[PDB]
């Protein structure tokens, strides 16, 4: 689709068999999901932006469904105050901004 | 221009005569540019990001140009990380989200 910024880019995810609402987010390197349960290993990660910085759990080889285009990568989970998907997914799903 | 994301999404800007490097940011509803010298009257707002909130000024119909392009329209001043372009100016200069 083209997506027009008058309001957020809000779309539905699918991620750990759960739907979500995310910000499609260029300004985010990472991708940072709300609590929840992920399979498999993870590590201690410290992610930072406006306000300071907040801990999450970095996990690896997530596939994510993104408003119905597939794409794997890192997934970092705590304490956002949204659920963001960065540029680390947005590029496999072939997103590009224009004017 | 056409402007993929393997990396982060920085242009120049042009504001109150000065080159500043800044993030094109899709998740961000406002502008908000590090600390300097703007013209007029200023009124608060309070900015939540990932790790908290910050206190920053809110100047209207400022004039910026943004990779070229003629903007005017309101810059919170403030203690960002980053100078981050935000739907506000994005929709402006015509900028949309296209996969
Ligand atoms: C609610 N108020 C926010 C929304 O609109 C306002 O405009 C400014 C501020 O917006 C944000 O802070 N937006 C966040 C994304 C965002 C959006 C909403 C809440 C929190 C974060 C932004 O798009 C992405 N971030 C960084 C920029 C600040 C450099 S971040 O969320 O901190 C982030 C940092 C590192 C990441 O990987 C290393 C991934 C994400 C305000």
């Amino acid at each position: 689709p083209q997506i027009t910024l008058w309001k957020r880019p809000l779309v539905t995810i699918k991620i750990g068999g759960q739907l979500k609402e995310a910000l499609l987010d260029t300004g985010a390197d990472d991708t940072i999901i709300e609590e929840m349960s992920l399979p498999g290993r993870w590590k201690p990660k410290m992610v930072g932006g406006i306000g300071g910085f907040i801990k999450v759990r970095q996990y690896d080889q997530i596939i994510i469904e993104i408003a119905g285009h597939k794409a794997i990568g890192t997934v970092l989970v705590g304490p956002t105050p949204i659920n963001i998907i960065g540029r680390n997914l947005l590029t496999q799903i072939g997103a590009t901004l224009n004017f």
